[PDB]
């Protein structure tokens, strides 16, 4: 069921969505270690993701969160980053697309800095690196990010399974690393939708 419909880069959802990618790089205290040095990205692919039954899914859990939150899903547009990418565009978020050993507990974890997703594509810490070069800072194979709507709710702040009993998801506030933006996690497929599917290179800086 699911369609991908590519954005134009005349388009201002396409710059809009490229702005929102590239102004939330930051450094990362690996060094680079898990996604790779640079400080941009080269975007070769925009493309929206359409698929009725999914889109009907996430609204639904939507609107059950809203009114357990005071009518107010805290709806959020964060950063995906996966091997499952693929998976995810056709049958949704689920327990398989669950890091299991998160920092905040087997769920599905979504950032606010597209950098800290970039970490992700290739495996938990960068895996391997791509599969053509084993190389975590490729220069040259194409990665892919989801940029996804996801539902918070009443979300528990964490100063750094299931929601805390209360709440529909997890934020990890950043607590030491001044530049760090939130990361947030949930743990259930349905309160998210990967919106956007992003193709993209990570640039060697100059
Ligand atoms: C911790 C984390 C994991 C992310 N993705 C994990 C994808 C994944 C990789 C391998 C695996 O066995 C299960 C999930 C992520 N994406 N954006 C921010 N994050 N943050
Ligand atoms: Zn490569």
């Amino acid at each position: 069921g699911t369609i991908l419909i590519d954005l134009s880069p005349d388009d201002k959802e396409f710059q809009s969505v490229e702005e929102e990618m590239q102004s939330t790089v930051r450094e990362h205290r690996d060094g680079g270690h898990a996604g790779g040095i640079f400080n941009r990205y080269n975007i070769l692919k925009i493309q929206k993701v359409c698929n009725k039954k999914l889109w009907e899914r996430y609204t639904h859990r939507r609107k059950e969160v809203s009114e357990e939150n005071h009518n107010h899903a805290n709806e959020r547009m964060l950063f995906h980053g996966s091997p499952f990418v693929n998976a995810i565009i056709h049958k949704g978020f689920d327990e398989r697309h669950a890091y299991i050993g998160g920092m905040f507990g087997a769920g599905i974890y979504f950032a606010e800095n597209s950098s800290k997703s970039n970490q992700y594509v290739y495996g938990i810490g960068g895996g391997t690196g791509c599969p053509v070069h084993k190389d975590r800072s490729c220069y040259i194979c194409h990665r892919q990010l989801l940029f996804c709507r996801v539902t918070l709710g009443k979300s528990f702040l964490q100063f750094s399974a299931h929601s805390p009993p209360g709440h529909h998801s997890v934020t990890g506030r950043p607590s030491v690393n001044g530049l760090a933006l939130a990361e947030y996690v949930i743990y259930r497929g349905e309160q998210a939708y990967p919106e956007y599917l992003i193709t993209y290179q990570i640039m060697r800086p100059e």
